[PDB]
C-alpha cells in the first residue's frame, strides 16, 4: 500500500489528492533508516492521518566530497523498514527534481548560531541544509515535521526558517535515540569498523563519568582512545561535540546534568 | 470599502477569509504610486476578483543608505489612488512585521544574470529583493503576480525564485510606461529637480535618435547632459542602462530595435 513517488510530478499528483482535513506529518531524511529515524516516524504516525518520509542525500549541504561519495545507500531495506511502519508516501527524488537549474538561489544564514560549532566545522552546510528543507517544506507543504534533537542547530535554524517564510507548519522535536552505551544512532556509524566501535564506546564512557568541568584534560582524554576531537563546547545548560574516528564523523549534544543518558 | 492591512494578523483575516473561487491578483510596489503602479494595478483587476498591493519599502535592498533616506513617502496619496482604482486590499507592514528578527536568512543568487547591470552595479540589492519578494508571496499566496519589465533582471530572478521554491504563481510581465520623452515613470523621478527634469528629457532625446553601434559616443553624449552614466549594455536584443540625476538613480531598458518608444 505505500506509496513511493519517485519524482516532483508523481509527488504533486500524490499532494493534490489529500483534502485539507488530513492532518498531514513529514519527516526528512537522507536514508539508510535506524532506529533515531524510526522514532521520528513513530510520533509522527501516532499525530498525523497521513506521514510522508523524503529520502534525499541533500548534495549541497556536503561539505566534504568524500563524505558525500562514501554516504551511506540502502534504498531496498530504507523501502522495506518504512513500509513495515505502515508510512504512507516515500518521497524519494532525484537531484533534478529538487534542483532543475541547479543550485542557483540559496538561503544564506547570517547569525551566531550558524556560525559556531558544526557551522565552523561545515562551511557552507547550513546553507545547503536549509535551502533544501525550504524546497521540500515548499512541496510536501506539512501540517506536522519531525526533527532530532540530535542535530540541534539544524534545529533552530528550522525553526528560523519556518517562521521567517511564513510557513504553516508545525516543527515536533524528538529526543535523540541512543545505544545503552550512550553513542547516539547515526547512518555514518555505519561506515565504522569493528575497532572503531570500541573506540565510540570509550569515550562514552567517558562522557558519562565526567562533570565537563575541564573541557581541555576531557579533550585529553577523548584523544587518547584514538578518536580525534573536533570540538567540545559547553552552551548553557547543554555539551555539544563532535570528532572523528578513523574517517567516520561523529556528533553529539546532551544535557550537562544527564550526560548522553539512556 | 478598500481593506486596509497594517499587520500580518490582520493581513492572516482578510486572506483566510476568500474563497477558493476567487483568483487573487498581487502587485508588491515600494509606495510612492506612479502611472507605471497603475497599470499594473490595471491590468490585475482586468484578470482577478481579488487585487492586493503591497507598500513596503524593503530597507534590505538599499544598498545605498542615502537613496533610503530619501525614497519617496506618500502613505496618504497613496492610498487615495489604491481606492480610487478599487483596489481590494493594501497590504502596508512594518519592517518588525517582515523581519521579526532582523535580516537572518537570505536569499543569496549565483548566478550570471544576478551578476551583471543592476546586479554589480547595486551589490547586495538582489539579495534583499528576493528574500522580501519570498516572504510577500509566502504572506499573500496569490494565483497572479504583475511585475514591470523596467526592472528585467528583477523579473528573470522571480521566475527563477518562484520556479526554485515551487510556488504557484503566474507571472505577468507588464510594458513599462514613459513620460512623452521617452523617460521611464519611476519613483524616484519625485526627487528630481525642474533642472533635473530637463537633463533627463535630454538624456531621451538622445536615445530615441540613437542607433546604439557605438555606446562610447552615446555615452559621452549622455554625460554631456550633465547626468553620469553607471553603464550602458547591449545583453541579447535589449539595451540596458542605469544613469545618476544628482542623487538620483534612474534605469532603464529597451529593445535596441525600437529604443524607449512612445
Ligand atoms: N539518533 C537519533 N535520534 C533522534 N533523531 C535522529 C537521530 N539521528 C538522526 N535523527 C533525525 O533524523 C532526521 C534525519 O537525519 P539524517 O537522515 O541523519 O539527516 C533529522 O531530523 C535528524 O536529526
Ligand atoms: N515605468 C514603469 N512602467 C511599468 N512598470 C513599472 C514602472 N516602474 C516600476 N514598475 C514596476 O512596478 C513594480 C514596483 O516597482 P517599485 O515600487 O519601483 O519597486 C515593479 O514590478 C516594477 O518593475
Ligand atoms: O548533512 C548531514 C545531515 C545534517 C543533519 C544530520 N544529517
Ligand atoms: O529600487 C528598488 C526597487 C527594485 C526594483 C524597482 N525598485
Amino acid at each position: 500500500a505505500m506509496i513511493i513517488a519517485d519524482n516532483i510530478k508523481q509527488f504533486h499528483s500524490i499532494r493534490n489528492s489529500l483534502i485539507k482535513q488530513q492532518k498531514i506529518g513529514f519527516v526528512p531524511t537522507m536514508g539508510a533508516l535506524h532506529n533515531g529515524h524510526i522514532s521520528l516516524i513513530k510520533k509522527a504516525k501516532s499525530e498525523n492521518d497521513v506521514v510522508i518520509v523524503s529520502i534525499f542525500v541533500n548534495p549541497t549541504q556536503f561539505n566534504n566530497p568524500n563524505d558525500y561519495q562514501t554516504y551511506p545507500n540502502q534504498l531496498q531495506q530504507d523501502i522495506q523498514i518504512l513500509a513495515s511502519l505502515d508510512v504512507d508516501v516515500l518521497f524519494n527524488p532525484s537531484e533534478k527534481d529538487i534542483y532543475p537549474d541547479g543550485n542557483l538561489l540559496r538561503i544564506e544564514p547570517k547569525l551566531e548560531i550558524a556560525n559556531i560549532l558544526e557551522g565552523k566545522s561545515r562551511p557552507g552546510h547550513f546553507s545547503g541544509m536549509l535551502t533544501v528543507v525550504l524546497k521540500l517544506l515548499q512541496i510536501t507543504k506539512p501540517n506536522n515535521l519531525y526533527l532530532g534533537e540530535k542535530d540541534y542547530q539544524q534545529v533552530m535554524l528550522i525553526k528560523q526558517l519556518v517562521k521567517d517564510f511564513f510557513i504553516n507548519t508545525k516543527i515536533i522535536v524528538c529526543p535523540t535515540q541512543r545505544q545503552p552505551s550512550g553513542l547516539p544512532l547515526s547512518s555514518r556509524n555505519k561506515n565504522l569498523t569493528s575497532t572503531d566501535i570500541e573506540i565510540a564506546n570509550k569515550i562514552y564512557e567517558i562522557l558519562r563519568q565526567d562533570d565537563f568541568s575541564n573541557l581541555e584534560e576531557l579533550t585529553n582524554k577523548i584523544n587518547s582512545t584514538g578518536a580525534k576531537l573536533q570540538y567540545i563546547q559547553k552552551l548553557n545548560n547543554r555539551i555539544f561535540l563532535a570528532f572523528y574516528i578513523g574517517k567516520v564523523r561523529l556528533i553529539d549534544n546532551f544535557l550537562k546534568e544527564t550526560g548522553p543518558s539512556c
